[PDB]
């Protein structure tokens, strides 16, 4: 897994960039592979959020989280409120 | 992979089962374990689908696999349209 304090500024990046879009970000696992490390995280949004909506979030988080840790994949599971 | 004509009995029912609540399944790939089997496909909804409707969905259709296939577990992959 990678470091506690990465870790932490992965937390405080996503909690900022989900604001009024998202309502919690949970079950977060990570793993390093030398020049390459992985996130998994489950995002939890309101039950009437579209697919699309919610899929375009995703995707733009991907790419942010790609841009500030480099190396990092993310793949994140999209989960309704309850 | 399960037998050819049951893999068809799998597409069929859930072509059935999705009319009115979802597009399309693809990608349907199976897998035998002696008395188990499993399934993993792709479910494609409408970009405004909810996302708690299209976390309800998959528990149905999950249900309905294991009712009609003795053994089946699915996972299920949601996509919006397009």
């Amino acid at each position: 897994g990678l470091p506690p304090e990465e870790v932490e500024r992965i937390r405080a990046f996503l909690q900022e960039r989900i604001r009024g879009r998202a309502l919690e970000v949970h079950d977060l696992k990570t793993r390093r592979a030398g020049p390459r490390s992985f996130l998994e995280f489950h995002l939890v949004v309101r039950g009437d959020t579209p697919v699309e909506e919610a899929h375009r979030l995703c995707d733009e988080l991907e790419r942010a989280l790609a841009q500030a840790f480099p190396g990092l994949q993310a793949t994140i599971h999209v989960e309704p409120e309850g």
